[PDB]
Protein backbone atom coordinates (compact mmCIF):
# COMPACT_ATOMS: atom_id res chain seq x y z
CA UNK A 1 0.00 0.00 0.00
CA UNK A 2 1.26 4.02 -1.06
CA UNK A 3 -0.50 6.66 -1.23
CA UNK A 4 0.77 7.29 -4.35
CA UNK A 5 3.42 5.59 -6.94
CA UNK A 6 5.01 7.17 -9.53
CA UNK A 7 6.55 5.94 -12.92
CA UNK A 8 9.42 7.44 -13.83
CA UNK A 9 12.90 9.00 -12.32
CA UNK A 10 13.88 11.62 -14.34
CA UNK A 11 13.35 15.00 -13.76
CA UNK A 12 9.34 15.01 -13.68
CA UNK A 13 9.35 11.65 -11.17
CA UNK A 14 12.19 12.99 -8.54
CA UNK A 15 10.78 16.20 -8.43
CA UNK A 16 7.01 14.69 -7.88
CA UNK A 17 8.75 12.37 -5.44
CA UNK A 18 10.38 14.87 -3.56
CA UNK A 19 7.25 16.94 -3.22
CA UNK A 20 4.57 14.22 -2.24
CA UNK A 21 6.87 12.42 0.41
CA UNK A 22 8.63 15.19 2.06
CA UNK A 23 5.87 17.94 1.95
CA UNK A 24 2.62 16.23 2.26
CA UNK A 25 4.31 13.21 4.11
CA UNK A 26 3.15 10.79 1.73
CA UNK A 27 3.90 6.94 1.26
CA UNK A 28 5.30 7.06 -1.69
CA UNK A 29 7.32 4.95 -4.24
CA UNK A 30 8.85 5.64 -7.78
CA UNK A 31 9.81 3.01 -10.27
CA UNK A 32 12.05 2.86 -13.05
CA UNK A 33 13.86 0.51 -15.60
CA UNK A 34 16.92 2.11 -15.36
CA UNK A 35 19.54 1.41 -13.17
CA UNK A 36 19.95 5.46 -12.06
CA UNK A 37 17.87 8.66 -12.11
CA UNK A 38 17.99 11.03 -14.13
CA UNK A 39 15.82 9.34 -17.50
CA UNK A 40 16.24 11.06 -20.59
CA UNK A 41 19.70 12.61 -19.52
CA UNK A 42 20.33 8.40 -18.13
CA UNK A 43 19.47 6.62 -21.50
CA UNK A 44 20.95 9.57 -23.95
CA UNK A 45 24.45 9.34 -23.85
CA UNK A 46 25.27 10.28 -27.38
CA UNK A 47 28.42 12.56 -28.54
CA UNK A 48 27.31 15.98 -28.07
CA UNK A 49 24.15 15.83 -26.64
CA UNK A 50 23.57 19.33 -24.81
CA UNK A 51 20.75 21.32 -23.50
CA UNK A 52 18.51 23.55 -25.73
CA UNK A 53 18.30 25.96 -22.28
CA UNK A 54 20.91 27.83 -20.71
CA UNK A 55 22.69 25.66 -18.05
CA UNK A 56 21.22 28.34 -15.13
CA UNK A 57 17.76 27.61 -15.74
CA UNK A 58 17.86 23.77 -17.27
CA UNK A 59 17.61 23.07 -13.72
CA UNK A 60 15.22 22.78 -10.14
CA UNK A 61 14.12 26.24 -8.34
CA UNK A 62 12.72 24.57 -5.87
CA UNK A 63 16.06 24.46 -3.43
CA UNK A 64 17.66 27.72 -3.18
CA UNK A 65 20.87 25.87 -1.58
CA UNK A 66 21.26 23.85 -4.88
CA UNK A 67 20.96 27.25 -7.12
CA UNK A 68 24.00 28.26 -4.97
CA UNK A 69 25.74 25.36 -5.53
CA UNK A 70 24.85 25.04 -9.32
CA UNK A 71 27.91 23.67 -11.01
CA UNK A 72 27.54 26.12 -13.73
CA UNK A 73 30.67 25.45 -16.36
CA UNK A 74 29.42 26.56 -19.79
CA UNK A 75 26.19 28.24 -21.12
CA UNK A 76 24.89 25.17 -22.00
CA UNK A 77 25.37 21.97 -20.35
CA UNK A 78 26.32 18.23 -21.12
CA UNK A 79 24.60 15.65 -20.62
CA UNK A 80 27.12 13.98 -18.72
CA UNK A 81 26.57 17.01 -16.63
CA UNK A 82 23.01 16.97 -16.46
CA UNK A 83 23.13 13.40 -14.74
CA UNK A 84 25.61 14.27 -12.37
CA UNK A 85 23.57 17.00 -11.78
CA UNK A 86 20.22 14.70 -11.16
CA UNK A 87 22.40 12.51 -9.06
CA UNK A 88 23.46 15.55 -6.70
CA UNK A 89 19.80 16.35 -5.76
CA UNK A 90 18.67 12.50 -5.27
CA UNK A 91 21.92 12.60 -2.90
CA UNK A 92 20.87 15.50 -1.34
CA UNK A 93 17.08 14.85 -0.62
CA UNK A 94 17.62 11.14 0.20
CA UNK A 95 15.89 10.21 -2.64
CA UNK A 96 16.88 6.90 -3.73
CA UNK A 97 15.61 5.07 -0.72
CA UNK A 98 12.59 4.98 -2.44
CA UNK A 99 12.72 4.27 -6.23
CA UNK A 100 12.86 0.80 -7.12
CA UNK A 101 15.36 0.95 -10.28
CA UNK A 102 15.31 -1.78 -13.15
CA UNK A 103 11.88 -1.98 -12.41
CA UNK A 104 9.83 -1.96 -15.73
CA UNK A 105 5.65 -1.12 -14.74
CA UNK A 106 3.80 -3.53 -16.98
CA UNK A 107 -0.04 -2.52 -16.26
CA UNK A 108 -1.94 -0.49 -13.42
CA UNK A 109 -5.37 -1.29 -13.64
CA UNK A 110 -7.76 1.07 -11.31
CA UNK A 111 -9.97 -0.64 -8.70
CA UNK A 112 -13.53 1.45 -8.68
CA UNK A 113 -14.54 -0.61 -5.47
CA UNK A 114 -11.88 0.16 -3.60
CA UNK A 115 -10.82 3.40 -5.53
CA UNK A 116 -7.22 2.56 -6.02
CA UNK A 117 -4.26 1.40 -8.68
CA UNK A 118 -3.08 -1.96 -8.78
CA UNK A 119 0.11 -0.84 -10.33
CA UNK A 120 1.80 -4.86 -11.19
CA UNK A 121 6.09 -4.42 -12.71
CA UNK A 122 7.36 -6.83 -15.04
CA UNK A 123 8.70 -9.08 -12.75
CA UNK A 124 5.10 -9.89 -11.65
CA UNK A 125 5.52 -7.48 -8.32
CA UNK A 126 1.75 -6.13 -7.07
CA UNK A 127 1.39 -2.73 -5.88
CA UNK A 128 -1.30 -0.79 -4.68
CA UNK A 129 -2.04 3.10 -4.36
CA UNK A 130 -4.56 5.56 -4.17
CA UNK A 131 -2.65 8.21 -6.93
CA UNK A 132 -0.43 6.92 -9.95
CA UNK A 133 1.77 9.50 -10.97
CA UNK A 134 3.30 9.21 -14.51
CA UNK A 135 6.68 10.78 -14.93
CA UNK A 136 6.95 9.23 -18.36
CA UNK A 137 9.07 12.00 -20.56
CA UNK A 138 8.16 13.33 -23.88
CA UNK A 139 9.41 10.71 -26.37
CA UNK A 140 8.54 7.21 -26.84
CA UNK A 141 10.25 4.21 -28.14
CA UNK A 142 13.46 4.90 -30.68
CA UNK A 143 12.38 5.01 -34.14
CA UNK A 144 14.72 2.66 -36.32
CA UNK A 145 14.40 3.35 -40.09
CA UNK A 146 12.60 0.86 -42.30
CA UNK A 147 15.42 0.36 -44.95
CA UNK A 148 15.49 -2.98 -46.84
CA UNK A 149 18.61 -5.15 -45.97
CA UNK A 150 19.21 -3.21 -42.71
CA UNK A 151 19.34 -6.43 -40.62
CA UNK A 152 22.22 -7.81 -43.05
CA UNK A 153 24.80 -4.82 -42.11
CA UNK A 154 27.75 -6.17 -40.45
CA UNK A 155 29.61 -2.82 -38.94
CA UNK A 156 28.33 -0.94 -35.79
CA UNK A 157 24.86 0.23 -35.95
CA UNK A 158 22.95 1.91 -32.99
CA UNK A 159 20.43 4.39 -32.86
CA UNK A 160 21.17 7.09 -30.69
CA UNK A 161 19.04 6.52 -27.84
CA UNK A 162 21.33 3.19 -27.56
CA UNK A 163 24.85 4.78 -28.18
CA UNK A 164 27.01 1.99 -25.83
CA UNK A 165 29.82 3.19 -24.46
CA UNK A 166 33.68 2.64 -25.85
CA UNK A 167 32.85 3.97 -29.29
CA UNK A 168 35.97 4.60 -31.69
CA UNK A 169 36.09 6.80 -34.75
CA UNK A 170 39.28 7.01 -35.96
CA UNK A 171 40.06 5.68 -39.74
CA UNK A 172 36.00 4.29 -39.72
CA UNK A 173 34.02 5.32 -42.57
CA UNK A 174 30.95 7.12 -40.68
CA UNK A 175 27.18 7.72 -41.91
CA UNK A 176 24.22 9.60 -40.33
CA UNK A 177 20.70 8.75 -40.92
CA UNK A 178 18.71 11.99 -39.94
CA UNK A 179 19.35 15.70 -39.19
CA UNK A 180 17.19 17.22 -36.84
CA UNK A 181 18.54 18.40 -33.33
CA UNK A 182 20.07 15.10 -32.43
CA UNK A 183 21.52 14.08 -35.89
CA UNK A 184 23.00 17.76 -35.84
CA UNK A 185 24.66 17.82 -32.36
CA UNK A 186 25.99 14.19 -33.69
CA UNK A 187 27.53 15.17 -36.85
CA UNK A 188 28.95 18.45 -35.42
CA UNK A 189 30.54 16.63 -32.62
CA UNK A 190 32.44 13.54 -34.48
CA UNK A 191 33.05 14.99 -38.45
CA UNK A 192 36.36 15.45 -37.23
CA UNK A 193 37.00 12.13 -35.57
CA UNK A 194 36.05 9.81 -38.65
CA UNK A 195 37.97 8.94 -41.65
CA UNK A 196 34.90 10.08 -43.77
CA UNK A 197 31.64 10.97 -42.95
CA UNK A 198 28.20 10.74 -44.80
CA UNK A 199 25.26 12.65 -44.04
CA UNK A 200 22.15 11.15 -45.51
CA UNK A 201 19.55 14.10 -45.01
CA UNK A 202 15.95 13.38 -46.15
CA UNK A 203 14.68 16.98 -44.89
CA UNK A 204 17.00 19.58 -44.20
CA UNK A 205 16.16 22.08 -41.55
CA UNK A 206 17.48 25.39 -40.10
CA UNK A 207 19.79 25.73 -37.31
CA UNK A 208 21.24 28.67 -35.41
CA UNK A 209 24.18 29.09 -33.59
CA UNK A 210 24.01 27.70 -29.84
CA UNK A 211 27.17 30.32 -28.74
CA UNK A 212 27.98 27.57 -26.24
CA UNK A 213 31.00 29.15 -24.37
CA UNK A 214 32.78 29.10 -20.76
CA UNK A 215 31.63 30.84 -18.12
CA UNK A 216 33.57 33.12 -16.34
CA UNK A 217 33.82 32.86 -12.23
CA UNK A 218 32.36 36.72 -12.71
CA UNK A 219 29.26 35.46 -14.87
CA UNK A 220 28.53 33.16 -12.28
CA UNK A 221 28.38 35.07 -9.48
CA UNK A 222 26.19 37.93 -11.42
CA UNK A 223 23.57 34.86 -12.25
CA UNK A 224 23.88 33.67 -8.85
CA UNK A 225 23.06 36.80 -7.03
CA UNK A 226 20.21 37.80 -8.75
CA UNK A 227 18.95 34.73 -8.84
CA UNK A 228 15.43 35.13 -7.41
CA UNK A 229 14.71 37.52 -10.20
CA UNK A 230 15.77 35.17 -13.21
CA UNK A 231 13.53 32.92 -11.44
CA UNK A 232 10.10 35.55 -11.04
CA UNK A 233 11.23 36.06 -14.73
CA UNK A 234 11.01 32.68 -15.97
CA UNK A 235 7.07 32.59 -14.01
CA UNK A 236 6.14 36.03 -16.48
CA UNK A 237 7.65 34.47 -19.58
CA UNK A 238 5.41 32.58 -22.16
CA UNK A 239 9.05 30.36 -23.13
CA UNK A 240 11.14 30.24 -19.40
CA UNK A 241 14.13 30.24 -21.20
CA UNK A 242 15.55 33.73 -19.50
CA UNK A 243 14.92 35.62 -23.11
CA UNK A 244 13.67 38.76 -23.67
CA UNK A 245 10.76 38.34 -25.50
CA UNK A 246 9.50 40.64 -27.98
CA UNK A 247 6.83 42.26 -29.18
CA UNK A 248 8.38 44.26 -32.04
CA UNK A 249 6.65 43.36 -35.32
CA UNK A 250 9.32 41.97 -38.05
CA UNK A 251 8.05 44.22 -41.05
CA UNK A 252 7.56 47.66 -38.87
CA UNK A 253 11.66 48.16 -39.01
CA UNK A 254 13.91 48.96 -42.13
CA UNK A 255 15.56 46.28 -43.76
CA UNK A 256 18.86 47.20 -42.22
CA UNK A 257 17.97 47.34 -38.82
CA UNK A 258 15.84 44.08 -38.85
CA UNK A 259 19.34 42.55 -40.20
CA UNK A 260 21.01 43.97 -37.16
CA UNK A 261 18.27 42.77 -34.95
CA UNK A 262 18.57 38.98 -36.56
CA UNK A 263 22.28 39.61 -36.36
CA UNK A 264 22.57 40.24 -32.90
CA UNK A 265 20.73 37.21 -31.80
CA UNK A 266 22.98 34.70 -34.25
CA UNK A 267 26.34 35.90 -32.44
CA UNK A 268 24.60 35.39 -28.99
CA UNK A 269 23.14 31.85 -30.10
CA UNK A 270 20.05 29.73 -29.23
CA UNK A 271 17.22 28.72 -31.18
CA UNK A 272 13.98 29.95 -29.18
CA UNK A 273 16.09 33.22 -29.30
CA UNK A 274 16.34 33.70 -32.53
CA UNK A 275 13.01 32.98 -33.12
CA UNK A 276 11.01 35.24 -30.28
CA UNK A 277 13.54 37.04 -28.67
CA UNK A 278 13.98 39.06 -32.17
CA UNK A 279 10.67 39.83 -33.17
CA UNK A 280 7.60 38.90 -32.09
CA UNK A 281 5.22 37.57 -35.30
CA UNK A 282 7.70 35.09 -37.20
CA UNK A 283 5.65 32.15 -35.75
CA UNK A 284 2.23 34.02 -36.43
CA UNK A 285 2.89 35.58 -39.89
CA UNK A 286 3.78 34.43 -43.36
CA UNK A 287 5.72 37.09 -44.02
CA UNK A 288 7.64 37.76 -40.94
CA UNK A 289 8.79 33.83 -41.14
CA UNK A 290 10.18 34.43 -44.63
CA UNK A 291 12.59 37.25 -43.48
CA UNK A 292 13.72 34.70 -40.77
CA UNK A 293 14.02 31.79 -43.13
CA UNK A 294 15.94 34.37 -45.86
CA UNK A 295 18.36 35.34 -43.02
CA UNK A 296 19.50 31.79 -42.05
CA UNK A 297 19.85 30.74 -46.23
CA UNK A 298 22.05 33.55 -46.17
CA UNK A 299 23.90 32.17 -43.31
CA UNK A 300 24.19 28.69 -44.77
CA UNK A 301 25.64 30.79 -48.73
CA UNK A 302 28.07 32.65 -46.49
CA UNK A 303 29.40 29.25 -44.79
CA UNK A 304 28.85 26.77 -46.99
CA UNK A 305 31.82 27.46 -49.34
CA UNK A 306 30.66 25.39 -52.32
CA UNK A 307 27.72 26.56 -53.33
CA UNK A 308 25.92 23.07 -54.48
CA UNK A 309 26.22 21.38 -51.43
CA UNK A 310 24.80 24.92 -49.83
CA UNK A 311 21.70 24.44 -51.82
CA UNK A 312 21.11 20.76 -50.72
CA UNK A 313 21.44 22.19 -47.17
CA UNK A 314 19.24 25.17 -47.68
CA UNK A 315 15.48 23.89 -46.39
CA UNK A 316 12.28 24.34 -48.68
CA UNK A 317 9.71 25.39 -45.83
CA UNK A 318 8.39 27.32 -42.69
CA UNK A 319 10.94 28.26 -39.91
CA UNK A 320 8.60 26.45 -37.44
CA UNK A 321 8.00 24.27 -34.65
CA UNK A 322 10.78 23.69 -31.92
CA UNK A 323 14.32 25.78 -33.39
CA UNK A 324 17.06 24.11 -33.83
CA UNK A 325 20.63 24.81 -32.60
CA UNK A 326 24.12 23.64 -33.55
CA UNK A 327 27.87 24.04 -32.64
CA UNK A 328 29.62 24.67 -36.10
CA UNK A 329 27.00 22.21 -38.10
CA UNK A 330 27.31 24.14 -41.25
CA UNK A 331 31.04 24.49 -41.21
CA UNK A 332 31.54 20.40 -41.30
CA UNK A 333 30.41 20.76 -44.79
CA UNK A 334 33.28 21.95 -46.17
CA UNK A 335 35.51 19.32 -44.40
CA UNK A 336 36.82 17.26 -47.18
CA UNK A 337 36.01 13.93 -45.72
CA UNK A 338 32.18 14.94 -45.36
CA UNK A 339 30.22 14.36 -48.13
CA UNK A 340 25.67 15.09 -48.15
CA UNK A 341 23.32 12.68 -49.59
CA UNK A 342 20.12 14.34 -50.60
CA UNK A 343 18.22 11.01 -49.61
CA UNK A 344 14.96 13.13 -51.00
CA UNK A 345 16.10 13.42 -54.42
CA UNK A 346 18.19 10.01 -53.74
CA UNK A 347 16.14 7.70 -51.83
CA UNK A 348 18.07 4.90 -49.64
CA UNK A 349 16.49 1.48 -51.19
CA UNK A 350 18.91 -0.94 -49.42
CA UNK A 351 21.27 -2.02 -46.84
CA UNK A 352 23.75 -4.54 -47.00
CA UNK A 353 26.52 -6.26 -45.16
CA UNK A 354 29.13 -3.48 -45.84
CA UNK A 355 26.58 -0.36 -47.25
CA UNK A 356 24.01 1.81 -47.39
CA UNK A 357 22.73 1.81 -51.25
CA UNK A 358 21.39 4.69 -52.95
CA UNK A 359 18.43 5.26 -55.59
CA UNK A 360 21.51 5.52 -57.86
CA UNK A 361 23.05 2.53 -57.58
CA UNK A 362 25.91 3.93 -55.04
CA UNK A 363 27.11 1.65 -52.55
CA UNK A 364 28.07 3.93 -49.54
CA UNK A 365 30.50 1.44 -48.07
CA UNK A 366 30.35 2.09 -44.23
CA UNK A 367 32.30 0.53 -40.67
CA UNK A 368 29.53 2.03 -38.66
CA UNK A 369 25.79 4.04 -39.14
CA UNK A 370 24.16 5.83 -37.10
CA UNK A 371 20.79 5.94 -36.52
CA UNK A 372 19.79 9.90 -35.59
CA UNK A 373 15.85 8.47 -36.76
CA UNK A 374 13.76 9.85 -33.41
CA UNK A 375 11.36 8.19 -31.59
CA UNK A 376 7.56 7.89 -31.38
CA UNK A 377 5.36 10.51 -30.44
CA UNK A 378 4.71 11.38 -26.78
CA UNK A 379 1.46 9.23 -26.05
CA UNK A 380 3.32 5.84 -26.74
CA UNK A 381 4.73 5.83 -23.45
CA UNK A 382 1.87 6.08 -22.04
CA UNK A 383 0.22 2.93 -24.47
CA UNK A 384 3.12 0.60 -24.21
CA UNK A 385 2.18 0.19 -20.79
CA UNK A 386 -1.30 -1.41 -19.87
CA UNK A 387 -3.69 0.70 -18.27
CA UNK A 388 -7.00 0.42 -17.78
CA UNK A 389 -9.12 2.79 -15.90
CA UNK A 390 -13.21 2.68 -15.30
CA UNK A 391 -15.18 -0.04 -16.90
CA UNK A 392 -11.78 -1.24 -17.92
CA UNK A 393 -10.79 0.75 -20.44
CA UNK A 394 -7.75 0.91 -22.00
CA UNK A 395 -5.06 3.75 -23.03
CA UNK A 396 -4.33 2.51 -25.72
CA UNK A 397 -8.24 2.54 -26.85
CA UNK A 398 -8.98 6.00 -25.12
CA UNK A 399 -6.31 7.65 -27.22
CA UNK A 400 -6.28 5.74 -30.50
CA UNK A 401 -6.78 9.29 -32.45
CA UNK A 402 -3.82 10.95 -30.20
CA UNK A 403 -3.98 12.42 -26.81
CA UNK A 404 -6.11 14.30 -25.10
CA UNK A 405 -6.54 15.59 -21.17
CA UNK A 406 -7.73 18.01 -19.18
CA UNK A 407 -4.61 21.04 -18.35
CA UNK A 408 -2.39 18.34 -19.74
CA UNK A 409 -2.61 15.99 -16.17
CA UNK A 410 -5.66 14.43 -16.33
CA UNK A 411 -7.24 11.72 -18.73
CA UNK A 412 -11.09 11.40 -18.29
CA UNK A 413 -11.68 7.43 -17.11
CA UNK A 414 -8.91 7.18 -15.37
CA UNK A 415 -9.08 8.72 -11.95
CA UNK A 416 -6.34 9.45 -9.87
CA UNK A 417 -4.11 9.45 -12.56
CA UNK A 418 -2.02 12.03 -12.57
CA UNK A 419 0.37 13.32 -15.55
CA UNK A 420 3.71 14.97 -14.91
CA UNK A 421 5.43 16.96 -18.68
CA UNK A 422 1.77 14.91 -20.07
CA UNK A 423 0.73 15.53 -23.71
CA UNK A 424 -1.45 18.81 -24.49
CA UNK A 425 1.08 20.63 -22.24
CA UNK A 426 2.78 24.09 -22.24
CA UNK A 427 5.60 24.62 -25.18
CA UNK A 428 8.11 25.96 -22.50
CA UNK A 429 11.25 25.14 -21.10
CA UNK A 430 10.82 21.36 -19.50
CA UNK A 431 11.53 22.01 -15.59
CA UNK A 432 9.44 24.97 -15.35
CA UNK A 433 6.99 23.27 -16.81
CA UNK A 434 7.53 20.14 -14.18
CA UNK A 435 7.38 22.30 -11.05
CA UNK A 436 4.35 23.59 -12.03
CA UNK A 437 2.30 20.10 -12.82
CA UNK A 438 4.46 18.67 -9.38
CA UNK A 439 3.44 21.20 -7.51
CA UNK A 440 -0.60 21.41 -8.79
CA UNK A 441 -0.80 18.03 -8.60
CA UNK A 442 0.20 17.92 -4.93
CA UNK A 443 -1.88 20.25 -3.60
CA UNK A 444 -4.84 19.03 -5.26
CA UNK A 445 -4.00 15.30 -3.35
CA UNK A 446 -3.67 17.38 -0.21
CA UNK A 447 -6.91 18.87 -1.16
CA UNK A 448 -8.35 15.00 -1.46
CA UNK A 449 -6.90 14.44 1.73
CA UNK A 450 -8.14 17.21 4.02
CA UNK A 451 -11.82 16.74 2.70
CA UNK A 452 -11.65 13.08 2.61
CA UNK A 453 -12.23 12.47 -1.28
CA UNK A 454 -11.06 9.07 -2.67
CA UNK A 455 -11.59 9.50 -6.47
CA UNK A 456 -10.50 12.61 -8.81
CA UNK A 457 -11.50 12.34 -12.33
CA UNK A 458 -11.40 15.12 -14.78
CA UNK A 459 -14.94 15.34 -16.90
CA UNK A 460 -15.35 14.51 -20.71
CA UNK A 461 -16.10 18.09 -21.16
CA UNK A 462 -13.20 19.68 -19.43
CA UNK A 463 -11.34 17.20 -21.72
CA UNK A 464 -12.86 18.59 -24.65
CA UNK A 465 -12.84 22.17 -23.48
CA UNK A 466 -9.11 21.56 -22.99
CA UNK A 467 -8.94 20.39 -26.58
CA UNK A 468 -10.55 23.57 -28.04
CA UNK A 469 -8.39 26.06 -25.80
CA UNK A 470 -5.46 24.69 -27.65
CA UNK A 471 -6.62 24.30 -30.98
CA UNK A 472 -7.29 27.70 -31.15
CA UNK A 473 -4.40 28.79 -29.64
CA UNK A 474 -2.45 27.03 -32.21
CA UNK A 475 -4.53 27.77 -35.01
CA UNK A 476 -3.81 31.56 -35.10
CA UNK A 477 -0.09 30.34 -35.65
CA UNK A 478 2.06 28.60 -38.63
CA UNK A 479 3.03 25.71 -36.18
CA UNK A 480 -0.56 24.91 -36.91
CA UNK A 481 0.53 24.44 -40.48
CA UNK A 482 4.02 23.28 -41.47
CA UNK A 483 5.85 19.67 -40.60
CA UNK A 484 -6.76 16.35 -31.06
CA UNK A 485 -3.80 18.70 -30.12
CA UNK A 486 -0.13 17.74 -28.64
CA UNK A 487 0.45 21.22 -27.26
CA UNK A 488 -0.68 24.00 -25.36
CA UNK A 489 0.72 26.93 -26.84
CA UNK A 490 -0.68 29.75 -25.03
CA UNK A 491 3.06 29.80 -22.68
CA UNK A 492 4.07 29.29 -19.30
CA UNK A 493 2.81 32.27 -17.74
CA UNK A 494 -1.05 31.70 -19.49
CA UNK A 495 -0.47 27.88 -18.81
CA UNK A 496 -0.31 29.10 -15.01
CA UNK A 497 -3.40 30.98 -14.95
CA UNK A 498 -5.11 28.47 -16.61
CA UNK A 499 -4.71 25.38 -13.87
CA UNK A 500 -4.83 28.49 -11.11
CA UNK A 501 -8.09 28.93 -12.17
CA UNK A 502 -9.07 25.81 -12.07
CA UNK A 503 -7.51 25.02 -8.51
CA UNK A 504 -8.96 28.73 -6.89
CA UNK A 505 -12.65 27.55 -7.85
CA UNK A 506 -13.18 24.15 -6.49
CA UNK A 507 -11.49 22.13 -9.32
CA UNK A 508 -13.85 22.84 -12.08
CA UNK A 509 -14.32 20.26 -14.28
CA UNK A 510 -12.77 17.45 -11.60
CA UNK A 511 -15.73 14.86 -10.92
CA UNK A 512 -14.43 14.91 -7.19
CA UNK A 513 -16.02 11.28 -4.58
CA UNK A 514 -16.60 11.24 -1.17
CA UNK A 515 -16.18 8.43 1.16
C1 LIG B 1 19.94 16.08 -25.41
C2 LIG B 1 18.62 16.62 -24.90
C3 LIG B 1 18.51 17.96 -24.56
C4 LIG B 1 17.31 18.49 -24.08
N1 LIG B 1 17.26 19.83 -23.73
C5 LIG B 1 16.12 20.31 -23.29
C6 LIG B 1 16.06 21.72 -22.94
O1 LIG B 1 16.99 22.52 -22.97
N2 LIG B 1 14.81 22.14 -22.49
C7 LIG B 1 13.69 21.35 -22.37
O2 LIG B 1 12.65 21.88 -21.97
N3 LIG B 1 13.75 20.02 -22.71
C8 LIG B 1 14.91 19.54 -23.14
N4 LIG B 1 14.99 18.20 -23.47
C9 LIG B 1 13.78 17.37 -23.30
C10 LIG B 1 13.85 16.46 -22.06
O3 LIG B 1 13.10 15.26 -22.29
C11 LIG B 1 13.22 17.16 -20.85
O4 LIG B 1 13.95 18.36 -20.57
C12 LIG B 1 13.20 16.36 -19.55
O5 LIG B 1 14.50 15.85 -19.26
C13 LIG B 1 12.18 15.24 -19.47
O6 LIG B 1 12.22 14.67 -18.15
P1 LIG B 1 11.06 13.70 -17.64
O7 LIG B 1 11.38 13.26 -16.23
O8 LIG B 1 9.78 14.39 -17.82
O9 LIG B 1 11.14 12.41 -18.61
P2 LIG B 1 12.36 11.43 -18.89
O10 LIG B 1 13.63 12.07 -18.52
O11 LIG B 1 12.13 10.91 -20.29
O12 LIG B 1 12.10 10.29 -17.86
C14 LIG B 1 11.06 9.32 -18.09
C15 LIG B 1 11.44 8.06 -17.36
O13 LIG B 1 10.27 7.20 -17.30
C16 LIG B 1 10.73 5.88 -17.40
N5 LIG B 1 9.63 4.98 -17.78
C17 LIG B 1 8.79 5.06 -18.86
N6 LIG B 1 7.93 4.06 -18.95
C18 LIG B 1 8.24 3.26 -17.86
C19 LIG B 1 7.70 2.05 -17.37
N7 LIG B 1 6.69 1.40 -17.96
N8 LIG B 1 8.25 1.52 -16.26
C20 LIG B 1 9.27 2.16 -15.67
N9 LIG B 1 9.85 3.31 -16.03
C21 LIG B 1 9.29 3.81 -17.13
C22 LIG B 1 11.86 5.93 -18.43
O14 LIG B 1 12.74 4.82 -18.28
C23 LIG B 1 12.54 7.26 -18.08
O15 LIG B 1 13.69 7.05 -17.27
C24 LIG B 1 16.19 17.64 -23.95
C25 LIG B 1 16.30 16.29 -24.31
C26 LIG B 1 17.50 15.78 -24.78
C27 LIG B 1 17.60 14.31 -25.14
N1 LIG C 1 18.21 16.43 -29.16
C1 LIG C 1 18.01 17.63 -28.47
O1 LIG C 1 18.99 18.34 -28.17
C2 LIG C 1 16.65 17.96 -28.13
C3 LIG C 1 15.70 17.17 -28.69
N2 LIG C 1 14.37 17.40 -28.43
C4 LIG C 1 13.37 16.69 -29.21
O2 LIG C 1 13.76 15.34 -29.39
C5 LIG C 1 12.95 14.85 -30.45
C6 LIG C 1 13.80 13.98 -31.35
O3 LIG C 1 14.79 14.78 -31.91
P1 LIG C 1 15.60 13.76 -33.04
O4 LIG C 1 16.17 12.75 -32.13
O5 LIG C 1 16.49 14.74 -33.77
O6 LIG C 1 14.48 12.99 -33.91
P2 LIG C 1 13.65 13.86 -35.07
O7 LIG C 1 12.46 12.98 -35.20
O8 LIG C 1 13.47 15.31 -34.68
O9 LIG C 1 14.55 13.83 -36.48
C7 LIG C 1 14.47 12.53 -37.02
C8 LIG C 1 15.42 12.63 -38.24
O10 LIG C 1 15.62 11.37 -38.90
C9 LIG C 1 15.09 11.51 -40.23
N3 LIG C 1 14.45 10.21 -40.58
C10 LIG C 1 13.48 9.50 -39.86
N4 LIG C 1 13.12 8.34 -40.45
C11 LIG C 1 13.91 8.30 -41.60
C12 LIG C 1 14.00 7.37 -42.63
N5 LIG C 1 13.22 6.23 -42.62
N6 LIG C 1 14.87 7.58 -43.67
C13 LIG C 1 15.61 8.70 -43.64
N7 LIG C 1 15.63 9.68 -42.71
C14 LIG C 1 14.75 9.45 -41.69
C15 LIG C 1 14.05 12.71 -40.19
O11 LIG C 1 13.95 13.16 -41.44
P3 LIG C 1 12.39 13.91 -41.88
O12 LIG C 1 12.60 15.25 -41.25
O13 LIG C 1 12.43 13.86 -43.40
O14 LIG C 1 11.46 12.96 -41.18
C16 LIG C 1 14.83 13.65 -39.24
O15 LIG C 1 15.85 14.19 -40.00
C17 LIG C 1 12.50 16.13 -31.27
O16 LIG C 1 11.17 16.35 -31.00
C18 LIG C 1 13.35 17.22 -30.65
O17 LIG C 1 12.73 18.47 -30.65
C19 LIG C 1 13.98 18.30 -27.40
C20 LIG C 1 14.88 19.12 -26.82
C21 LIG C 1 16.32 19.12 -27.23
Amino acid sequence: DFDAIIIGAGFGGLYSLKKLRDDFNLKVRAFDRATEVGGTWFWNQYPGALSDSETHLYCYSWDKELLQEMEIKRKYISQPDVLAYLKRVADKHDLRKDIQFETGIRSAYFDEENSFWNVTTENDEKFTARFLITALGPLSSPHLPVIKGIETFKGELHHTSRWPKDVTFSGKRVGVIGTGSTGVQVITAIASQVKHLTVFQRSAQYSVPIGNVVMSETDVAKIKENYDQIWENVWNSALGYGLNESTLPTMSVSAEERDKIFEKAWQEGGGFRFMFETFGDIAVDETANIEAQNFIKKKISEIVKDPFVAKKLTPTDLYACRPLCDSGYYEIFNRDNVSLEDVKANPIVEIKEDCVVTADGVEHKLDMLICATGFDAVDGSYKRIDIRGKDGISIKDHWKDGPNSYLGMMVSNFPNMFMVFGPNGPLANSPPIIETQVRWIADLIGYAEDHQINQIEATKDAVDNWTNTCSDIANKTLFAKAKTVYLYMGGLKEYRNQISEVSNNNYKGCLLKQS
